């Protein structure tokens, strides 16, 4: 019941970097398969039933959901080598 919500907005260069660098590999990796990604726009209303710990104020933000509730989040994308182990900490903490 893990999912990774990725919050984006128009003109976000760091979203576009993640989309080019991580997104293609993501569903093909163990991590990606453990927490499938779903993109949303920061300024839209949330999909119904989804409970966040606090508003999304930065893009990209990646929120790890356990069922319908935020377990943890990563804000920003400083590069591939930052993304993977930080996401792994979140996945570990959700179980």
């Amino acid at each position: 019941e893990l999912r990774l919500l990725m919050f984006e907005q128009p003109g976000c260069l760091y979203c576009a970097r993640w989309d080019a660098e991580i997104a293609p590999q993501y569903p093909l990796t163990d991590e990606g398969r453990a927490a499938p990604v779903q993109r949303l726009q920061m300024r839209d209303p949330l999909p119904p039933g989804l409970e966040l710990a606090r508003p999304v104020t930065f893009t990209p933000t990646f929120v790890l959901m356990a069922g319908d509730v935020e377990s943890g989040r990563l804000e920003g994308y400083p590069g591939e080598d930052f993304f993977w182990p930080m996401l792994a900490r979140l996945i570990g903490q959700a179980e």
